[PDB]
Order: C-alpha cells, then sequence, then structure tokens
C-alpha cells in the first residue's frame, strides 16, 4: 500500500528469516545500540509474563534474555513468532527480520515455494523443528 509498511512498526508484523525459510513475527520490545537497553509496550504476553505492561522503562538486559554482539550493535527486535510455540520468543537483528511489506512476501512466497513443508523428518528438512534436537 504504502512505503511506511517497510518500517517496523511497534505491534505490526515481521518476517524474520532463519535461513532455510522464513516464520511470522510481532515486535513489543526493542532495541538500540545508542544506549544498549531496550524500550516495550502491552502487545503481547510472552511465555513468562503476566503481560508486557505500559510504556516499560528502559533497563539493563539480561533478565530472561541473550542478544550477541551482532545484534547489539544495530537495531533489534524481540518478537512472538506467530502460529508458533513461546518457547521462541527472542529478539532478532535487522539482517534477519524486516516489518512486513511487500519485499518480504516476495521472500515468504518464494520460500513458500521452494522449501514449504514440515520438516518432520530425521534430516530436519529446512525447519526450526524443536521435537528433538542435541
Amino acid at each position: 500500500m504504502v512505503d511506511l509498511e517497510q518500517e517496523f512498526a511497534l505491534g505490526g508484523r515481521v518476517l524474520a528469516f532463519h535461513g532455510p525459510l522464513m516464520y511470522e513475527a510481532k515486535i513489543l520490545k526493542i532495541w538500540d545500540p545508542s544506549s544498549k537497553m531496550y524500550t516495550s509496550i502491552p502487545n503481547d504476553k510472552p511465555g513468562g509474563s503476566s503481560q508486557a505492561t505500559k510504556e516499560i522503562k528502559p533497563q539493563k538486559l539480561g533478565e530472561d534474555e541473550s542478544i550477541p554482539e551482532e545484534i547489539i550493535n544495530g537495531k533489534s527486535f524481540f518478537i512472538h513468532y506467530q502460529g508458533w510455540k513461546s518457547s521462541w520468543d527472542e529478539w532478532v537483528g535487522y539482517d534477519r527480520i524486516r516489518a512486513y511489506n511487500e519485499e518480504n512476501i516476495a521472500m515468504k512466497k518464494r520460500l513458500a515455494n521452494e522449501a514449504g513443508s514440515t520438516g518432520s523428518a530425521p534430516a530436519t528438512g529446512g525447519v526450526k523443528k524443536p521435537h528433538r534436537y542435541r
């Protein structure tokens, strides 16, 4: 529709590309190197929260999170992976995640064709499949 869709929107969708395939995501707590601390809003209820609260004050990170120096130094987004478990509630860097827009849909649809299978085999297929790992 408009160019604005390309920007992260604090309660828009984001799509996040893991490597073989990509999934739906939804921002709520976000991060920037300018203060190396985050900010958050009541946009969901993670799998270990009563709810996210109103205009959450910046606090030092690492109460339940981890971010490598790869996404510390850049824009980052704590998200609920949609159609998926709350176990995956994590942040991604803007190298893997992007705000819901037509370019990401072209990615989505290409991958939804080339690799659109469940990965329910002893070879993982192309899916993050949490059922077992080592």
